[PDB]
This record gives C-alpha cells, sequence and structure tokens, in this order.
C-alpha cells in the first residue's frame, strides 16, 4: 500500500541539448500545477468505474528526461525551499510533502502574482504542530458529533434525521473557521445549508438547546406565527453566541430558514449579509459579516443557480467581501454516482471560471481539516474573494434511514460496512504518540453521555399534548386605521427643485433636459406623470430618514426611457443623483440607492427578498423589464415570498414592480400573469394592486412604508399609460387628498337615477371606455374602477353599486383572455360577499393557450370588437 | 499607435544563478499561457471604465532577468520553431506573431498532452494564405450582409429589426463552419440563436426566400396551424440546403423556433440533435449531426441555464459529439456595460471549468475569422468536445432602431459614429494589394442591389389583404374514434417471462428477487400493481417496433423503490434490462432505453421536449422525483409545452409523470400543483389525467401512443397507492377490456333507487371514502370517480348522474385546500355544461398560503375532519 510509481531502471543520459537544470525547474512547476491528481485525499480505496482518469505522466521523472542516476547530483533551483542549490532527492521529497499528502491545492490559475506567492509560501511551509490542549479540543468535538447521532438512532428508530455519519469532521472545520473570524475582530457569521447534518450543526455550532430538539422528535413543535402551518424540523433556523476557547474574542452566529428545493438559499443569504453590512456602516475597509455556505456534491455541479450567484460577487451593489464555500463530497447523490452527475473532473471546478483557490482535504485526518479552515478564513480577509473547500468523505447509511444502498451500489458498500470511525482512529493515534492518557479518553465519553441522558429524562417527565387544529394567520397583524399619507406644499416644492440644483459645471443631455424642466414646473402648474409620482414617493421617504433601495434591469434610466434617476453629462461622463443629495442634506441620514442588475431573475429577486429580511426598516423594490420574465423566478415566489410567514414566521415587506398591458407587442411582452398571483393569495398573505393614476400609486407606496403590516406588495405597472395626458395628476392630489382609494367611482355622471348599466374595470382600459362614452353621449352607463384586487374591497363596491338604484346589469370588462386576468378570481368570490348584486356578465377576449396574438392588425381588430360588445 | 511596451535601458547582467537558457524557456511558456492579454482583438480603441485590468508583467523581458544586451545571443530552445537553437530576437518575433496579433487563444489548461500538442502545432504554423477566388467569395458575403440591412432601413423606417451592423463578419464565420462540415461528410447542421441578426441569417445562411421576408414586413404572416395565434417575425424557423463552393459536398441546414426568454433554446436544440443521431444509427464513430449555438455576451455570463446545459455534454444519455459555441461580444447589454454584468474577465470563462479551448478573434479582419471557423470544426471532429469562439465587435445603432444610446454611453458612441465599415475596409485592402480590379468591385455591389429591387417590386404588385379574426386550434387535429388498446393473452405471458430469462450466471439481489417472482406469477393469478402496469405498457409498445425513452432522477430503480427496470448483481455488478432484450428478439428493431438524469429540472425537461420534436415517432417520458420540483422548469412549461402549437405550429407528444398526494410529509412533498396546469389549458391544448387503477394507466398510455393526436399528456402518479392491495388489477383488465375509462361509476351499489347523495372524487381519496361506506353500511350514497380532468367528460358525468333519479345533492370532495386542486376549474365550467345538475357543494381543506401542514398529527386530524364532514 504505497501510492507512488516505483523508480524504474534505465541508462544514464548525457547533459546535452536542453540542460538538466531546466528540466528540474519544469518538474517543480508540474507538481505545483498538477500534483493534486495523485494526492491521498480519499478515505476509501475506491475508483468509480465509469469516470475518465486524467493523464498524470507529467509527475514522473522519465517524462522530463531524468533518471535514478541524477538523484544525488546537485542543481540550481532558484530560491525553492529558501535555497539556491539542492539535490534531486531533496527536491522530490519537499514536493511530495507539500502537494501529495492529505491536502491537495489548486492555485496556479490565479492571474495576480502577490496572491499566488502568498498561497505558495504558506502551502510549502507546512501545517504547524498543534499543542496538547488543542488536540484534546478536537477530540471533544468529534465525540460530540458521533455521540449525538448514536443517541437519536437508539431512541427514535424509524424517524428520518439525515445523519452526518461518515462526515463528522465537518464540525471541527466549521468551528475552526468561526474561531478564526472571532480573532480577526468581526461581528457576525451567517450560515446557509441543506438537510445533511442539520440537527448536528444546530446543537454543536449554533447552540440551540437540546430540550428543543428532543421535543421536536416527540411531536411538540415551536410556533413561529400565531395560527401558522409550520414546517419539518430540518428546515428551521436559530441564533447564538460563540466564545473563543483560547482567546478573549466573541462572535454572533445565525442560521437561516430554507425549503426542500436545493440551492435556493444561496441568493437569499447573500442579501441578508449585505443588509447587515450596510447597517453597521464601516466603509470599504469593513465587510465584517462573514457568509458561510454549505453544499452537496450532486447539487453543486448540477443546478444553475450556483454559478449564477457566484457571478454577483464583485459587482457594485452585491459585493460582501467574499464567501467561504464548503462542499461535502460523499461520492454519491441519492442512487446516482458521479459518472452520471457531472462532466467535470471535480465538483468544485466552477472556481476556475472565477479565478479562485480550491483546497481538497481528507476527512479522516482532523488536524489537516482544522488547518484548511484557518487558512481559508485568512485568505478571505486579506484579498476579499471567494474560497472553496472540498471535504472528501463517505455516507455510512442510505440516503435516509429507511433505504438499502446495496441494491444499486454493491461494491462501494463492501468497503464501507464495518469500518472504524474517525473518532476511534484519532483516539488510537493520540494514545500511541503519548499525547493523551486513558483516564482522559474515557472521561470525554462518559461525561457527554451523562449530559444527554439527563436532559432526555427531564423531557419525558412532562406529558405529551394532543393535536389541535390550526386557525390561520389572517388576523395576526393589524391594519393601519386612520393613517394619513399626504405631504405638505413646502415638501413638494423642495422635491421639485432637487432637479434644478445641479453641481458646478454639470449639464444635462439634450434629450433629458426637457424632462428635468417639466419636473421643476409641474409641482406648481400640474400634469404630473407616472414616473414622477413614483420618485416623489421614494424621495419623501428618504427625506424622513430611511434607506430606500431600487434594483432591476436597466432601472437607472428605465426600460421605456421614463425614470432618469441618475443622469450623465455628455462631455465629461459625470453622474448625478438628485434625490440622494437632497436626502443627505436634511440631517436624518437618509439614502436613495439605485442599481442596475445583471441579467438574472432568480438571483435578482432572491437577493432583494434577503435584503428585506436582514433589515426590517428598509424599503426595497425589485423591478422586472417586463412582467412576463418573472416566471424565471418562480421558485422564489412560491417558496419564500408567498408562503414564508405561514411556514416559519418570517415576515417581509418586499415590493414587486411588474409591467403589464395588452398593446400589440406579442405574447412575451403583454402579461405579468395576474391569475397566477391571485391563486397564491389566501389568509391575507399579500397585497395585489393595479392603480390608474400617479397620485394613487404615490399613496399606495406610502401606506405600505409607514404601516406596521409586514407583508409583501405586488403592483402591476403601465407601459403606454406612462405618457397619456388624460392620466396625469394635479398637485392637490398629493397634498390635500389624505388616503389611498381602492374604488374610484365615475366622475362624469350627470344624473344617477338614469343609469341602467354598471361596468367594472381595472387598469388602462378605463381610458378607452371613457373616451367612447363621451363620444356617443351615453348617460345610461357608469364606469367604476377597482384599484386593489386582493383583498377584495367589497364594502366599497357595495356602496358604489347602491348609489345607482335603477341598475339592471353589471358587466365585468377586461382585456385579457377569459382564462386569464382577474375574472376567474372575482366570479368565484364576489357573488358570495355581495348577495344582492345582479348576475355578472363577462366581456373579454376568448380563451387562449398563449397569452396574446403575434399579429398587430389582429390585435386592433380584437380591441374594436371588445369595446363594441361592451356598449351593446 | 504601437501596442507593445518600448524596450528599456539597463545594464548587462551576469550569467550566474539561474541560467539564461532557463529564463528563455520561461518566457516561451508565459506567452503560450498569457499572451492573449495583450492581443489586438478589439476593433475600437476602448477600455471600459470600471473593469479591473489584469497584471501582465510576465510578458516583458525584465521580469525574467533579460536585457537588450541578450537579443543577438543564441540559446537552446528545445524544438521550438522546429529548431534546436535560436536568438532571443527571433524567439520574440515568432511568439508575437503567433499569440499577439488578431487571434488570441487559451489552451494550456487542457490536461491531455495530445490535445495540447495538436492545438499548439496548428497555432504556431499560422494562417495559410488564401487564393483570389476565396478572397472574392468573402467579399460577396460581406456585401450581402451590409446591403440587406441598408435596404430594410430605407424601405421600412420605424419597424423593429435588430440589426447586425457592426458584426457583419458573423456571416462568413458561419459559412466557413458549415462548409467544413460538408467536406467532412456529415448529414445536418442545427442552429439555435437569439434576436440579433436573425433575418440576416435566415436569408444568407439558411436560404429562406426574400419574398417571404418582405411580406412579413407588410403584415402578411405565414400560418403554422389552422386557427393559430402566431408570433413575431424574429422567433420563427426554417430549413434549407448548402452546396460547397469549391467541392462536391452538400449538407442540410435547419433553424429552430424560440421565445423571447433568452437561453431557453439551449437544452431544446441539444435534444433535437440527439434524436436525429439516434435515428441514423451509425454508432460510436458516428455523431454526424452538428449543433451550432449563438449567444450574446450579457446573457452568456448571467443566466444559469448556460453552464447547466454544458454539464450534460459527456453524459451517457446526452452526448452529441460536441457543440460549437459563438458569442457575439459587442461590448454592451441594453443600457448596461460589462462592469455591471459579470465578475469574470472574459464572457467565455466557463470554458475553463469544463476543460475546453477558446479563440478570441477581431471582427474587422475577415480572413482570420474564416480561419478560426475552420479550425474549430476540425477540433470537434477529432476530439469530440465543445469549442468556444468569441467574436469581438460593436453595435452601430441602439438596442433597437428607436433608441438613443448617447444618453447613457456618451464616450463609447464618440468612437463608433462615423467609422468606415468592414466591407469598405476589406475592399480597400484588396485593391491595394492588387488582388481585385475596380470593375469587379463595382459589379459585386450592382448585381446584388438589382436582385433585391426586382423582388421588392414584384411583392408590391400584389395587393394587401385585410385583417381577419383567428378561430382557434381545438378542431385542427382528429380524435381516435373506435381504437382498441387491449393486448392478447399470449403477449401478456411473454412479457411476464422476460423477468425469468436471466443471463447465464446472473442472480438478483435478495430484496429484488421477490419483486421479480411476483411479476412472473401475476400475469396468470392476479394482483398487478402500479409499476408493473406502467412497464407492461412501455414494453408492449417497444415490441411492436418503437423507440421508447424514459429519463428522470433515480428513474432506473425508482424514488419509492418500485420500478426496477434495470437490475444489478451483487457479486459481479453486471446489469440486466429485461424488456429491452425481449424487444430486440422480435425482429422489429424496438428499443427500451432508461437513463438516470443529472440534478436539473430546467435542462432535463427541455432536453426531452426537444427529443420529441426531433423524432415524431418515438415515445418519450420525463419523470420528476416529486411533482413539487417542476416549478424549476416553469419557463419550459409556459413557453414550449403549453403553447408551442398555437404560436409556431410545432407539435409534441411528451409525457410528464408527476408524483402527487397528501400523506403528511410536509409542504414540499405533497402537491404537483394541479390548479396551475388547469389554468394553462384552453382550446384542447393538452390532456390532464389522474387515474386510480393500474389497468387504466395502461390504457391511457397506449391510446396516446397509437393515436394521431399530437399533443402532450400530463399524468399525476401516486406515492402510497403504489402498494395498496385494494388498487391492484386482474389480467382480464388488460386483455378483455378494450378502452380507457374517463368516469368509473360506483361498483358497490345494491339498489340505485335508494341513492340520495352523489360524491365526485379524483385520485387516492376514493379508497378511504369507500372503506367508510362499507363500515357504516350506507346505501344512500354513491361514489363516482373522474379519471380525465381535461378535457371535461361531461357526457359521461351526465349519464352517471342520470342513473340515480332520486338524488338531491352533489358533493365535490378533494384533499387539497380550497384554492388548490381541481375545484376552481370545475366550479366554473361544469354547471354550464350540465344545466340540470343540482348545485354542487365543496368538501375540502381550508384555503392556505402554503401547500400543506408541517406537523404530522395535524394532518391526521384534518383527514378525519374531512371524511366526517362528507358523511354528514
Ligand atoms: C391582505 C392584508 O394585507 S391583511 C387583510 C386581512 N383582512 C381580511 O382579509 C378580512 C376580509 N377582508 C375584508 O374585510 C376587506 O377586504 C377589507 C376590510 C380588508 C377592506 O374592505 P373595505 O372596507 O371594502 O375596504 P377599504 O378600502 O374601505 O379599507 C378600510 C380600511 O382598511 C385599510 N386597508 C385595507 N386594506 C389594506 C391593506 N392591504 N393595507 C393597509 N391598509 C389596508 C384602509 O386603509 C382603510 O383604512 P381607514 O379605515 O383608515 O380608511
Ligand atoms: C384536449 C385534446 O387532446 S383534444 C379535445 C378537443 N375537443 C374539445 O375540447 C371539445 C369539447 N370537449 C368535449 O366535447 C368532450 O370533453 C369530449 C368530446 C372530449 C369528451 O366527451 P365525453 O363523451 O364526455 O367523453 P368520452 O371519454 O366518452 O369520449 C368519447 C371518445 O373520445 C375519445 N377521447 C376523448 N378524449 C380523448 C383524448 N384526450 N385523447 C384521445 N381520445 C380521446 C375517447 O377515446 C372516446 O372514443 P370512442 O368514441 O371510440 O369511445
Ligand atoms: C431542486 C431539487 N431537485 C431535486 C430534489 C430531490 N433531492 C433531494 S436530495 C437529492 C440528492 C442530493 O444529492 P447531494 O447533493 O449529493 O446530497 P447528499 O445526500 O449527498 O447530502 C435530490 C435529487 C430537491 N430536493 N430539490
Ligand atoms: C430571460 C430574459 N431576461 C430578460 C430579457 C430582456 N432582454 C432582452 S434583450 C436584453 C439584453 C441582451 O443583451 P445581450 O445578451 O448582450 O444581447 P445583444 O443586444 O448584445 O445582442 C435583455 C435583458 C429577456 N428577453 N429574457
Ligand atoms: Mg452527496
Ligand atoms: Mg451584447
Amino acid at each position: 500500500n504505497v501510492p507512488y510509481t516505483p523508480m524504474r531502471w534505465a541508462q544514464d543520459v548525457p547533459n546535452t541539448g536542453v540542460d538538466k537544470n531546466t528540466r528540474v525547474m519544469q518538474l517543480i512547476e508540474a507538481y505545483r500545477s498538477r500534483g493534486h491528481l495523485i494526492a491521498d485525499t480519499n478515505p476509501l480505496s475506491w475508483v468509480q468505474p465509469g469516470m475518465p482518469v486524467p493523464d498524470h505522466r507529467d509527475l514522473d521523472i522519465e517524462t522530463h528526461n531524468l533518471t535514478i542516476w541524477d538523484l544525488d547530483r546537485t542543481f540550481n533551483v532558484g530560491g525553492f525551499g529558501g535555497k539556491e542549490t539542492m539535490t534531486l532527492r531533496e527536491v522530490l521529497s519537499r514536493l511530495r510533502a507539500a502537494y501529495t499528502l492529505k491536502v491537495g491545492s489548486e492555485y496556479t490559475h490565479i492571474l495576480d502574482r502577490d496572491e499566488r506567492t502568498w498561497l505558495q509560501d504558506r502551502l510549502e511551509a507546512g501545517m504547524p504542530k498543534p499543542t496538547q490542549a488543542e488536540q484534546k479540543y478536537i477530540l471533544q468535538k468529534l465525540n460530540a458529533a458521533e455521540a449525538f447521532e448514536n443517541f437519536l438512532q437508539t431512541k427514535y428508530v424509524g424517524q428520518k434525521r439525515f445523519s452526518l455519519e461518515g462526515a463528522e469532521a465537518l464540525i471541527p472545520l466549521m468551528d475552526s473557521a468561526i474561531d478564526t473570524a472571532a480573532g480577526q475582530g468581526l461581528d457576525e457569521v451567517v450560515i446557509g445549508m441543506p438537510h445533511r447534518g442539520r440537527l448536528n450543526v444546530l446543537f454543536n455550532i449554533v447552540g440551540k438547546p437540546l430540550a428543543s430538539i428532543f421535543n421536536e422528535f416527540e411531536g411538540q413543535m415551536e410556533q413561529g406565527q400565531i395560527g401558522g402551518s409550520g414546517d419539518v424540523k430540518y428546515h428551521l433556523g436559530s441564533e447564538g453566541q460563540h466564545l473563543q476557547m483560547f482567546g478573549d474574542g466573541e462572535i454572533k452566529v445565525s442560521l437561516t430558514a430554507n425549503p426542500s428545493h436545493l440551492e435556493a438559499v444561496n441568493p437569499v443569504m447573500e442579501g441578508i449579509v449585505r443588509a447587515k453590512q450596510d447597517y453597521l456602516d464601516k466603509g470599504v475597509d469593513g465587510k465584517t459579516v462573514v457568509p458561510l455556505l454549505l453544499h452537496g456534491d450532486a447539487a453543486f455541479a448540477g443546478l444553475g443557480i450556483v454559478p449564477e450567484t457566484i457571478n454577483l460577487a464583485k459587482l457594485r451593489g452585491y459585493d460582501v467581501g467574499g464567501t467561504i464555500h464548503i462542499v461535502v463530497n460523499n461520492q454519491i447523490g441519492f442512487t446516482t454516482t458521479p459518472d452520471s452527475s457531472r462532466s467535470m473532473h471535480y465538483a468544485t471546478d466552477y472556481a476556475k471560471a472565477f479565478g479562485c483557490p480550491v483546497f481538497h482535504v481528507n476527512g479522516d485526518d482532523p488536524e489537516a481539516v482544522v488547518w484548511v479552515g484557518q487558512l481559508a478564513t485568512e485568505y478571505r480577509r486579506r484579498f476579499g474573494k471567494d474560497v472553496f473547500i472540498d471535504l472528501v468523505c463517505y455516507r455510512l447509511r442510505g440516503h435516509n434511514e429507511a433505504d438499502d444502498p446495496s441494491m444499486t451500489q454493491p461494491k462501494m458498500y463492501e468497503l464501507i460496512t464495518g469500518r472504524e470511525t474517525v473518532r476511534a482512529q484519532y483516539t488510537e493515534d493520540l494514545l500511541g504518540r503519548g499525547d493523551l492518557s486513558n483516564e482522559d479518553a474515557e472521561a470525554v465519553v462518559r461525561d457527554f453521555h451523562d449530559q444527554m441522558e439527563s436532559v432526555f429524562n427531564e423531557v419525558k417527565e412532562g406529558g405529551k399534548k394532543q393535536a389541535e387544529a390550526q386557525t390561520g394567520i389572517t388576523g395576526s397583524q393589524k391594519l393601519p386605521h386612520g393613517l394619513e399619507t399626504n405631504i405638505s406644499r413646502e415638501e413638494l416644492l423642495e422635491l421639485g427643485q432637487a432637479f434644478a440644483n445641479t453641481p458646478e459645471g454639470f449639464n444635462y443631455h439634450p434629450r433629458v433636459a426637457p424632462v428635468a424642466k417639466k419636473r421643476v414646473s409641474s409641482v406648481t402648474e400640474g400634469g404630473i406623470d407616472w414616473a414622477w409620482g413614483e420618485l416623489l414617493a421614494f424621495g419623501s421617504l428618504a427625506n424622513s430618514g430611511r434607506l430606500v433601495r431600487l434594483a432591476g434591469e436597466d432601472s437607472r434610466r428605465g426600460t421605456f426611457t421614463q425614470r432618469h434617476a441618475v443622469a450623465i453629462d455628455p462631455a465629461t461622463a459625470e453622474e448625478f443623483n438628485p434625490l440622494h443629495e437632497l436626502a443627505q442634506s436634511k440631517g436624518n441620514n437618509g439614502k436613495f440607492l439605485v442599481y442596475n442588475s445583471a441579467l438574472t431573475e432568480y438571483a435578482g429577486m432572491g437577493f432583494e427578498y434577503g435584503y428585506s429580511v436582514g433589515n426590517e426598516d428598509s424599503i426595497v423594490a425589485w423591478e422586472a423589464q417586463f412582467g412576463d420574465f418573472a416566471n424565471g423566478a418562480q421558485t422564489i415566489i412560491d417558496e419564500y415570498v408567498s408562503s414564508g410567514e405561514a411556514k416559519w414566521g418570517q415576515t417581509s415587506k418586499l415590493i414587486l414592480l411588474l409591467p403589464h398591458g395588452y398593446e400589440g407587442q406579442g405574447p412575451d411582452h403583454s402579461s405579468a400573469r395576474i391569475e397566477r398571483f391571485l391563486q397564491l393569495c389566501a389568509e391575507g398573505s399579500m397585497t395585489v394592486a393595479q392603480p390608474s393614476t400617479p397620485a394613487n400609486h404615490f399613496h399606495l407606496l406610502r401606506r405600505h412604508a409607514l404601516s406596521d403590516l409586514k407583508r409583501p406588495l405586488v403592483i402591476f405597472t403601465p407601459k403606454s399609460m406612462l405618457r397619456n395626458k388624460a392620466a396625469a395628476s394635479a398637485p392637490e392630489d398629493f397634498t390635500e387628498v389624505t388616503k389611498f382609494q381602492s374604488v374610484i367611482n365615475d366622475p362624469n355622471v350627470a344624473d344617477a337615477a338614469k343609469v341602467k348599466k354598471v361596468m367594472l374595470v381595472s387598469g388602462k382600459l378605463y381610458y378607452e371606455l371613457a373616451k367612447r362614452k363621451e363620444k356617443d353621449g351615453r348617460d345610461d352607463i357608469a364606469i367604476v374602477r377597482i384599484e386593489m384586487l386582493h383583498p377584495i374591497p367589497f364594502n366599497r363596491i357595495s356602496e358604489a353599486l347602491a348609489g345607482y338604484p335603477n341598475a339592471e346589469e353589471v358587466l365585468f370588462v377586461q382585456d385579457e383572455p377569459a382564462n386569464q386576468g382577474p375574472w376567474p378570481f372575482y366570479q368565484e368570490h364576489l357573488p358570495e360577499l355581495i348577495p344582492n348584486m345582479p348576475k355578472m356578465r363577462r366581456v373579454s377576449r376568448r380563451a387562449q393557450s398563449s397569452t396574446a396574438t403575434g399579429v398587430a392588425k389582429v390585435h386592433q381588430l380584437e380591441e374594436k370588437q371588445l369595446i363594441d360588445e361592451a356598449f351593446e
């Protein structure tokens, strides 16, 4: 059992052609670059049958024209090993000790010279010898891990727990990293992980009490929100403190909630870290909250969310100072082996796309694992980049504790069954080298087992409660009754002037300058458009002292060239942000931050959800280029935004801005899928709206921000109505009207006793129906708008309908096909809530498999047909 | 304007320490590895503010301790340039000519020695000088590209076309690759691409007639399916032939349809290629259909689907022999620059994760572009791997032709406006070197313009038609009336025996052997379970002579350990596939292929959809581990599966198998979201079913496969009912019952005149209601099952209800919450279709924000409450 190729027999060769010093330098370079291919990093003596084996002929002395006859000759090595001269025997010895034992390293692909040199120097010095106290501490942590698993196995046999047996070195690795961070003087560590070994990390790293975990197994579950539904035990989070064992440091440790969908926590935990860093406010030399992210081997190589999130690492609105990644490589999926899971040689090969170092370590050598953890945390602090650790280990049982792995992997489980554990091997090694006594080794085991037995008995004394029905979360938060959302006239004029107070030698672009002038004059003469209404809302909130963040694709300029929140000078390329300047000059330390995202919907929306959870007092909004591209983030909508409160008691106030409207641009530029969002709504989970005037958009945003109702808000924004002059607003609507309106009654009814038809509408189709009513002189019709879709404002609709006492019909008019839009939701729910209402009649487009037509002339024909049908 | 650092002044250094020959060899290695960092590959003299500049100090002679005084000394170079000895002046000259001009190359990261040597040899030989005929051919293609763009600009000013101006060298690059493939003797080339330059590729590469394109611009659109809705002009496909210009070769060229969602065509086009290769059947040395895939720079770096699809390249059921990738790098997104789009230095850095070569080429040197195209196609044929080309160019106008790019990128568009085009530069170069006459150069332009003018006039003679309403696609395909789907008794016994005809020294695993015995005995004694019913269906179809493909996560064994389609011997690890053996021994050349996928839902389902389009006569099925993970493939469901026929006239017969059932395993292991699928259904777009007996599943699959209705099928499969003994089937149900049943009436009604309540149910809740009815002895109830959900079998439901003439109530019973499951769909539609039916009454769980509870005791309490409410 020796891992190297034997020395071969050959004749001595002449020193002609390429000199032999050149050949020894090429050998040094080959080991530094490719020595990881023959390193002792696998605990099993296992080669997977269907995977390609890379060529490693570069690592034998025959390929470089050297021979056994050169081993005692002396060569120039140019500073290698801190020496100018050396023998080939000593060169080989040093290379093999540094690159071929229990740690394999990849770092030669890095482009910067100072980075490479730092790693090379530390990797060739070697691992320093640890003290006896340190060694005993590693043994205590290994014992805790294994003991906890065995206890649960014995007391709860059938129950599913996802054990860590085979990979117990994870606990001392995570402990090493957190300890190093506490020594550097940082503030917090945030963890995200999957199912494998979660209950073990909660108890041994985060500090969740043991009574809580035993209660969970007996069927008593802690309640997050009053009337909530809950979730399984390996999807929950917690908080705690960590004290340095040999130091005076202290750090805070947190773990975040997640669903079963793998790798969906990656963008969410990045956002939590960014929000916490922004609140501390320590600058460019700060970045004092550390992200620690755990993965599995199959998931890391397979799912596309992983590289999509790593791509945000060095961008302006997303940087968090680097991420420490740990991949638990146990050489198997569920029933699938690596040959069917990836086309890369290693699972951690995405690192080479981003220019980052990788460390592969054997999971049966605990002292090497502790060294790699320390070295990774130091690299992050100095260079501010991502680092990857690959922990090679195995899985002792099946995927869960009810599965038999021998059915599909017979030969692999011949090597696994009946091994000795990592705790047993380490105890034997220390007793051999005289580093520990037997009394000590026996106390370590006895003490921990007594502790667990004590707690267990205490938990069984208390009787078990019986099951009870879950009530719901509708009334668990209060509604803001009697809140006024209008600003003063002085405040409005100041916001207007912000766009005239340019810096010293700044000029606008000729096509942007008219927009600025109109903003300054409109706050006194009238004609405020949609974009200006939105910015007035965010600006007012930033003045009062809040952090406002807006992110999305092309969101600084706007997709439809409507926003202009940051302007650029054509001559010098200088930037200007008016509303941020005004906010910083009022002495409440408010901020208005606008960012252009990368081209992603899954990672984008996930990052903003995380930001809202990490800072409860910020106002965050994510914008989509068109609302039709939000189905690329369906996982986030279904697993976090729509259902997080009912499952975990985690609340958010994220704002989604989704453009919507039927205008003839085709099936992928027409609908944001209102019907889908209204399906997800129940128990008052979130608010859904489609306003028709800039002032009403202003009031909706301000009510959300100033209330104490911590639930999300989904708005359906316009595309063509942005520049419609019948939709503009007057200044009195921002300063004398006090509240948001959910139903707007018809403003052009001469006499209410002559009405015989009522039309209900939502959105931009109002302005067409109104136009036609004026042209044809119809005094028997009244058009009523619905601005808030969920919840249903049934008291207001009832009040409006009651105002027309001679009505015989009610029509519901929409632009969308009959199986889309708000009609399905309203035809089900509204008749129950208003019993005395006449039967409703739909007027819409026919039902379709796609969203809309692809021909423009057909679109125009359909619209004419629709409006004609509405007016008999 | 010289691109190199000037030679510096220094003193001569002594030849001591590290020898100077060693230093010259290190310089050669540095240029081979990192010389692309200073290559002349950008047509503009532009450096983006905000992007990091890599260190390239390795490329100057000072860092290797050499000086101007060494330039005329002679050194040993070890075969470089085919010489044993050389001067430092000649070394530098050769390195600069190979690695620093118009082509930059990355290949030193490849692990195989033979690959590296092949590339190195061809890259240092240089580009061979082309003939005059070849040069004139390149000029014809450049002219065609530019001329077409200018014509459309002049005749249709406002209309959106997404021009290729700035990147016209793409047309000769694609032509070079297709020409090389025709010389190798291959069969087809399949293309997938986005919006940028699509109408140009359709006319100049694929051969779509010009009349068709002009008609599109005048509003006359070609119809795909009778009564279809359509799509915009830059989302359509076509077919054609390509003849070799200087050869006797011929090849077929195809382009595939796609939606606006970027990069969603990547898995679909890979599947099309695999299906075509399988039909030709030329073996391991075949792989004679070439995939050619075009991207944009922002999309390639940002979206996660790209690396997820590249990861399938070398896997057993997905390999297609390599893919040629082209990235059109025009240095801008929409309004976003590379500094805000990626954290990699180049857009093509994912190549380094997979071990593949990259070529960067200047888009204003057309002869170099043609060389790189040829070299890439040769590399693919020899090594069978992926290859990446980065074409560096610019965008002349805005994102579309209605946008002003100076608002946000002022300095970049100072360099672009008023340049001379690539056609103009190339014409000037050839006239200078005496390679072309003026008469020739003028004829090239005049001839092409005359051709276009001719066609245009012809198109305007014919009058324009007026718009007409679109009718729908419901009746465009026929239903299989009078088809019988039963097999013979002889066929059933033969299928059974397949599991007894083991190879010579094969034995089953002890926990798999009972399953095999039961399969052999059940075909004569009874008790056939769910999994065996499914396999009997697929086996029968493979016997008749069809290719059957089943793919999914852990689909060979089954997630619930139920299928065992391939078995493994514990002693030797040999594999056995019974139903494939039987099919190949019947002389119709049938196949049963089962594969375990990687851990992906987006790339998995996309690949299977593509397979169904590439071979219309195959039976393809994709399986999900649980139906709750299908929201990771929402793009494919919404943009391709649900709506492809109505948009493009593209038909498919894919089968989706989605596990579903409420059993107490929590919110991410309970629902496949039936409500979402029933929203997408209209115009008879696809079939949705939830069967309750193995025989009925058998008949459903066989009706789909033997009919001529080319639409998809979505089935909701069980988890616990897999092993329920009340659900098993007898042999007569496969051999004497002729058809599939859509409604199953109650089999335990003594007297039909005493019934006073009818219950409607679907799925596994039947077996609980039936149980209770027997226990309590209720003769006033009848339970009726619905097996096909869409379309609605309203004639059968009417017939069943009419059989009970004294009924007073109808109850609809489901397990799902009230805002989920089939109730929303049925409460809307069923009362209209059956006017005389009593009012329906719901019995279900309450409405919820999440799918299900997380506590198991609460689940049991809810189920009891539900069934009690049903029975008064
Ligand atoms: C979904 C959520 O965010 S929590 C909703 C929880 N409640 C329910 O779902 C119970 C059933 N629903 C209902 O009774 C109705 O839909 C209601 C009460 C929410 C609204 O019905 P109406 O009375 O017709 O609506 P109206 O617009 O008059 O609202 C009344 C008050 O509620 C407030 N309000 C209503 N919806 C919201 C909301 N989403 N956010 C904040 N305040 C709200 C209004 O500001 C108003 O305050 P005021 O009394 O100071 O003027
Ligand atoms: C969605 C698709 O795949 S195409 C559907 C197109 N048609 C429509 O949508 C029109 C409206 N729909 C209807 O009228 C009804 O829903 C129907 C006609 C589909 C079924 O009505 P019912 O008579 O209640 O159902 P039933 O199951 O008895 O169907 C009768 C016949 O239709 C056939 N059939 C029904 N649905 C399908 C289907 N999805 N695939 C194949 N055959 C089908 C049955 O095989 C049967 O054939 P048979 O006459 O040889 O016995
Ligand atoms: C997105 C998604 N797809 C599929 C699954 C089903 N699933 C659960 S565990 C698992 C295997 C995970 O393998 P690996 O990442 O190696 O985890 P390990 O069991 O080794 O810790 C799969 C496919 C899932 N939960 N989420
Ligand atoms: C999935 C998705 N997200 C967003 C968009 C919106 N969109 C259309 S084009 C575009 C920019 C594409 O940039 P690039 O890939 O460089 O293309 P180019 O215009 O340079 O050809 C974006 C974000 C889209 N169509 N699809
Ligand atoms: Mg694993
Ligand atoms: Mg681009």
